[PDB]
């Protein structure tokens, strides 16, 4: 079990950072959705359109998959997004990502029925 | 099983105008540190000192736990602190929180050995 010492920490300390920053928004984010249990997922990208505009891709513009399957589709106008990308000084546990707002089309591949966005391939 | 649909909207979305803004740092944070599964954890107050500073409030002036418990104490000095508390519109899963960065003097339980914060009581 976590110790009460753990979790005090856990709740309650952020000696390292405060909120007015922008720049630990992938920290955090990575660290909420998930993607830094057993290791740091390198890439990784979130997208700041509403939801319905990120379905509609799927019935936007066939363009190729990166790793070659034929189900990505690259959005017709440029999105708001945020890269996080893990840095050289990044060492799991310590999952740090360098943060960057971008403005780009986005490429996803779709799956299911309806087809909708299963995985972020790529930003163009 | 996770879906693939579910599985990118957890990856992939963070829909809104300003996903790094300072307001949005209770909500980053209380999802990061694991205060958002289950329910909302209501309040939580956060620590920009350093450990070795709040470790030492183990030290500093004794004072009664709100519920009555007899192991609380009072920093000191003020400490740079952040307040998160859900919003009236909070509702799990779709916890909402206010961030409100103020200096106040914080009360933590204090336990085990050696003795450390365990609990946060309080600020005044
Ligand atoms: O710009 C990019 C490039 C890649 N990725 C994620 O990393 C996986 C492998 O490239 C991509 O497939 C994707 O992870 P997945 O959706 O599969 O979980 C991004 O998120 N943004
Ligand atoms: O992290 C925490 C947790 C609790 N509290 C104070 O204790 C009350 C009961 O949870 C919380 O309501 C709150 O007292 P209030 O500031 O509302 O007077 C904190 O201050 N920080």
């Amino acid at each position: 079990k976590e110790s009460a010492a753990a979790k005090f920490e856990r709740q309650h300390m952020d000696s390292g950072n405060s909120p007015s920053s922008s720049s630990n928004y992938c920290n955090l984010m990575m660290c909420c959705r998930k993607m830094t249990q057993g290791k740091c997922k390198p890439v990784n990208t979130f997208v700041h359109e509403s939801l319905a505009d990120v379905k509609a891709v799927c019935s936007q513009k066939k363009v190729t998959c990166k790793n070659g399957q034929t189900n990505c589709y690259q959005s017709k106008s440029t999105m708001r997004i945020t890269d996080c990308r893990e840095t050289g000084s990044s060492k799991y546990p310590n999952c740090a990502y360098k943060t960057t707002q971008v403005e780009k089309h986005i490429i996803v591949a779709c799956g299911g029925k309806p087809s909708v966005p299963v995985h972020f391939d790529a930003s163009v």
